[PDB]
């Protein structure tokens, strides 16, 4: 049990999403680092929680969901059920993180992370303890319709490096990148 944890890849305007899909064309690799950052589980046998809007859940190709290696809840206030392939469903983050201590997701989940949108972001962000954001930086503007809200500086500090995350910018089809992570202790 354990965990808050946001990954994003934002373009330079900041916008995280074009029609349900993102801004961007695919970077391959962009999504390897995606899906290592949210599988490596830590412990002898327990999995990591992701939690995503409903969008953010469709968005993903039907068939790569539910991400496997994971547990997958959908934050849905909204609707009798978590959506085929879902695992579990909760109205808010909270409702979220309970599961833990439930009997329900006690013995399960290790890691928890955020892996979108915005608005679960922005719950997020504004939450209790410990947190820890971990943002592709996108290199080059694209047009977007939603956007990844604000890093409030008098308690994000950019960390100078991080165990497992390359420094350099990366490049893929033509697309520079840097891999860059906060971090938040309340």
């Amino acid at each position: 049990v354990g965990s808050l944890n946001c990954i994003v890849a934002v373009s330079q305007n900041m916008g995280i999403g074009k029609n349900g899909d993102l801004p961007w064309p695919p970077l391959r690799n962009e999504f390897r680092y995606f899906q290592r950052m949210t599988t490596t589980s830590s412990v002898e046998g327990k999995q990591n929680l992701v939690i995503m809007g409903k969008k953010t859940w469709f968005s993903i190709p039907e068939k790569n969901r539910p991400l496997k290696g994971r547990i997958n809840l959908v934050l849905s206030r909204e609707l009798k059920e978590p959506p085929q392939g879902a695992h579990f469903l909760s109205r808010s983050l909270d409702d979220a993180l309970k599961l833990t201590e439930q009997p329900e997701l006690a013995n399960k989940v290790d890691m928890v992370w955020i892996v979108g949108g915005s608005s679960v972001y922005k719950e997020a962000m504004n939450h209790p303890g410990h947190l820890k954001l971990f943002v592709t930086r996108i290199m080059q503007d694209f047009e977007s319709d939603t956007f990844f809200p604000e890093i409030d500086l008098e308690k994000y500090k950019l960390l100078p490096e991080y165990p497992g995350v390359l420094s350099d910018v990366q490049e893929e089809k033509g697309i520079k990148y840097k891999f860059e992570v906060y971090e938040k202790n309340d």
